[PDB]
C-alpha cells in the first residue's frame, strides 16, 4: 500500500496472535453529539426477491462521499470542543479488523498536542471493497483480467453502491436529521446517496475519548412503527467455478446456511467491517443482498439473488467478531502514538506477514 523509506523508524510492530489477545471490555454504546444528513425508506419488496424471482441491478447514479477524517468539516468543528481523538467508522473498522486482514492497508495517524487524527490516503485503494481476500487462493489473475484482484474490487464497490440505493424508496422524501448533510451544497441534495451521519462519542479509558463519523444507509418503518436504521451492503459472486465456490443459483433456495459460511471464509475481513460499521453507528439491522453476474464472462451486468436481514450484535456473534478486542485494539494503537511527540506516525499491515507496524515517519511525507 505504501513504500517505506529509509528514514522511516519503527516504533513498535504487534503480530495477530497478540492483537487477538487485546482486550478493553466495558465500552458503553456511543453517544450521538451531531446528527447529519438524510436517508431514504427501504422497500420491503426486495424481501421477496429470490432465486425464482431475481432482480436485475440497476445503475445508479449518485454521490458516494469518503472523506477522511481530518476533511470532514464537522470533525473539524467538534474538536475544538470535544474529545481527543478523531476517526470514521470506515478508518476504525480497518484497524478493529485488522487480524482478518490480508491485503496491504495503511492508516496515517497526526498528533497535536493531545489529539490525535487518524486518516485515509485518499489515493489509494483504501475505499474499494475486496473480494475473495481471505480465500485460500486469492484471484491469482494479472491486470487487464475482468477477475483480477483490482476489477474484482472496482466491481464489488460498483455493486454496493447500486444495491443500496436501488433497494430505497427513490422517489419518495427522506427521512432528515436535523443537520443537512455535510459535504455537499443544498443543490446537490437530489444528487446524493442515501446516507445519515451520526457522529458519536466514546470514553476508552486512560483518559481517551473517541469521536468519530458513524453511518446509516437507510431507514425502515419496523414492528408498530418504530423508526429503525439499517446498514446495508451487497455481498456477490462474479464466477463461482473459478472462485471454488458454492453456486449461490443453485444453493441459496435449501442451502442458505452453506452460502453464508463460504462468504464468511472467504471474505472475512470485509465482512467483519461492515459489522463493525453497523455496531459503531447503532444500526438496528444489517441488511445484506445477494448479487451476481448475469453471466460470468461480463462484469458489467448483475442480478439480486436474495436478501437477508440480520440483527448486527447477532451477526457478529456468528463471525466471531468481538468488540472487546476491536476496542483493545484501538486502545493500544492510541497509546503507542500517545506516547509519542507531535508529528505524523503509519500504521500499516505487512504485504506478506500477519502483523502491523507502527512509524515514525517525516512530518512532510504526507
Amino acid at each position: 500500500s505504501v513504500t517505506v523509506r529509509p528514514d522511516w523508524v519503527t516504533i513498535e510492530e504487534m503480530d495477530f496472535p497478540r492483537l487477538s489477545k487485546l482486550t478493553l471490555p466495558g465500552v458503553k454504546e456511543g453517544e450521538d453529539v451531531l446528527c447529519c444528513g438524510a436517508v431514504e425508506y427501504y422497500d420491503k419488496s426486495y424481501d421477496r426477491v429470490n432465486v425464482k424471482n431475481e432482480k436485475p441491478l440497476q445503475r445508479i447514479d449518485r454521490i458516494f462521499h469518503t472523506v477522511t477524517t481530518t476533511d470532514d468539516p464537522v470533525i473539524r468543528k467538534l474538536s475544538k470542543t470535544e474529545g481527543n481523538v478523531y476517526a470514521t467508522d470506515a478508518i476504525l473498522a480497518t484497524i478493529m479488523c485488522c487480524t482478518r486482514s490480508n491485503y496491504s492497508w495503511d492508516i496515517v495517524i497526526e498528533k497535536i498536542g493531545n489529539k490525535l487524527f487518524f486518516d485515509k490516503r485518499d489515493n489509494t485503494e483504501f475505499d474499494l471493497l475486496t473480494v475473495n481476500e481471505t480465500s485460500v487462493e486469492p484471484p491469482q489473475d494479472d491486470g487487464n483480467s475482468l477477475n483480477s484482484p483490482r476489477n474484482l474490487a472496482l466491481e464489488a464497490t460498483f455493486i454496493n453502491h447500486n444495491f443500496s440505493q436501488q433497494v430505497l424508496k427513490s422517489n419518495e422524501p427522506r427521512y432528515k436529521f436535523d443537520e443537512p448533510n455535510p459535504f455537499i451544497s443544498e443543490e446537490e441534495e437530489g444528487e446524493v446517496a442515501s446516507v445519515a451521519y451520526r457522529y458519536r462519542k466514546w470514553d476508552l479509558n486512560n483518559g481517551i475519548t473517541l469521536i468519530a463519523r458513524c453511518e446509516h444507509d437507510a431507514v425502515m418503518q419496523g414492528p408498530n412503527n418504530e423508526t429503525q436504521f439499517l446498514t446495508i451492503k451487497a455481498l456477490n459472486e462474479w464466477d463461482s467455478k473459478l472462485a471454488n465456490g458454492v453456486e449461490w443459483r443453485r444453493k441459496l433456495d435449501t442451502q442458505r446456511g452453506a452460502v453464508l459460511a463460504n462468504e464468511l471464509r472467504n471474505n472475512a475481513c470485509k465482512l467483519a467491517k461492515w459489522t463493525v460499521q453497523a455496531l459503531l453507528a447503532g444500526s438496528d439491522q444489517l441488511k445484506f443482498g445477494y448479487v451476481s453476474r448475469a453471466s460470468v464472462r461480463d462484469s458489467s451486468k448483475h442480478v439480486i439473488l436474495e436478501t437477508q436481514q440480520y440483527k448486527p450484535n447477532e451477526f457478529a456473534t456468528q463471525i466471531n467478531l468481538n468488540m472487546d478486542n476491536a476496542w483493545g485494539i484501538l486502545r493500544c494503537i492510541i497509546d503507542i502514538c500517545m506516547n509519542q511527540k507531535d508529528g505524523k506516525y503509519l500504521i500499516m499491515k505487512d504485504p506478506n506477514k500477519p502483523m502491523i507496524r507502527l512509524y515514525d515517519i517525516p512530518d512532510n511525507t504526507f
